[PDB]
């Protein structure tokens, strides 16, 4: 097992094989610089931090789909995000739905995240085997460049595979993830990772998305979203969001409005 | 283990030691006459027009051609969602069965269960079927969700009353199902409960009386794991006139998981600050 850069038109199918063998992977110019940019700026606008100027003479971060236009219309549609979801959690979950997002800015001077796996705050991670689908799978998209300098995560490959109550990994078989604007890396949430130390005078920044299976409560809500937005999101996108009814595997419902549809109930 | 018939005043230590020893039990008493009939009245107009038999396909055909199991009892009965589920037994066992493993609880699903003259017996099963990782579960683990079946007429064995198989719940996944032989019939009056974790073996009988057999449920289930029914549809001030606790049950509060750790979250706050509750 290792780090593997992949091109965007690599084959589903070579994806997945990476996926199960190292555990992650990268899939350079998964967005175009443009985007990511765009889920940035929209960003911006919509805390409207106050920056002083040179001389004399605001909302607090919420939900990145309710803040972004770009991310919850674009960045939530991905293909690849969601070719990879469907054959994760498709043959055993059923449906799948975002778990949560978070925008990425990594101070200059943060010292090293511990080494972790992002499926520890599941309960049921203690009764899941290394062969069994993953828990959450995340997306990280860099903004800036990921250089080691900066702080960029660090993956162990092959770590996946550990059994439960494997101790971490070794600092220094950690492997440093170097990724141009607009690149994304794919972290199960099986794999161990963490993020370095920002030795440079710049940030570190970008985003995350992140899904898991239908039958798993999201660590974010997005039901406080102005009912405007929801309708202009895809079928796809309300879904992903909490909007819509999802499908198990044995075709039970799960999320109903009563014995029928939400989206029915709620006039989507 | 054994059938047991408790009366409302039991102690929570002995009822959850009944639990873990035989899986279920019968809490005699646990609403009074007063709450069977607002809770008949709310529901008559609805189950009376409801069709029977699932209103989807899936592939757990437990609901007979004779059963109507309508949902949605929230936003049909004020009675269920301002003092049902409020029930001061129901989160005294769901904070000991999901408490110290799972953290938050909250509602799962809740139907109504209202035999038919003519029903046949139902396919004995477990509730948490419908659970993938019930097939990761051990029997010592905790449950995956937990059921309280109140009866709303009379359960008896003849109108199909449930019936359960003490100490089925400490079986390992891949048993078989009980045998019928195996199965015992629970007698209830109305505002009686039965509870059943979802690791219990159990079934509706076949209603070979005059009368239909009437009784509805409420189910709790850690707050990690996606309800099978939704409530954003309700009405906000449905909402509002909800105690802050059955708004944590229903679906408008951030859960707290074991470890400090918050899911259901507004971003970076809670979603009921989001949401002006
Ligand atoms: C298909 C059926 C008949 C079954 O064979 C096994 C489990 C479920 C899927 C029911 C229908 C709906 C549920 C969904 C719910 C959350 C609330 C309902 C209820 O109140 O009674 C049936 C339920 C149950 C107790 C069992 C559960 C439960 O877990
Ligand atoms: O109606 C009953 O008594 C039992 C119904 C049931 O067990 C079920 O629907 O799962
Ligand atoms: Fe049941």
């Amino acid at each position: 097992p290792q780090l593997h850069y992949v091109p965007y038109d690599t084959p589903v199918e070579d994806v997945m094989r990476i996926l199960k063998e190292s555990g992650t992977l990268v899939i350079r110019n998964f967005l175009d610089q443009n985007t990511v940019q765009k889920v940035q700026d929209e960003v911006d606008d919509y805390v409207r931090n106050w920056n002083p100027g040179p001389k004399y003479n605001t909302k607090q971060p919420s939900n990145l789909s309710l803040m972004s236009k770009t991310y919850r219309c674009e960045v939530l549609n991905h293909p690849w995000m969601h070719a990879i979801c469907e054959r994760m959690f498709g043959p055993t979950y059923g449906d799948y739905w975002f778990n949560g997002g978070s925008i990425l800015h990594l101070e200059p001077g943060e010292n090293t995240q511990p080494i972790h796996q992002d499926h520890v705050f599941y309960q049921i991670s203690k009764w899941r085997r290394p062969t069994d689908p993953d828990l959450t799978i995340n997306f990280t998209m860099a903004l800036t460049e990921f250089t080691v300098e900066n702080g960029g995560t660090r993956v162990c490959p092959g770590s996946h595979l550990w059994e439960n109550g494997h101790a971490s990994p070794a600092e220094e078989d950690m492997v440093p993830v170097l990724m141009q604007p607009g690149d994304a890396l794919i972290l199960p949430g099986s794999m161990w990772h963490s993020a370095g130390a920002n030795r440079t005078s710049e940030y570190r920044r970008g985003f995350a998305t992140s899904f898991h299976p239908c039958h798993f409560t999201p660590i974010e809500s997005h039901h406080h979203l102005p009912r405007e937005m929801v309708e202009e999101m895809t079928p796809l996108v309300q879904k992903m969001l909490g909007f819509r009814t999802l499908n198990l595997h044995n075709n039970v419902k799960v999320w109903k409005a009563g014995e029928g549809n939400l989206e029915d109930a709620t006039g989507l």
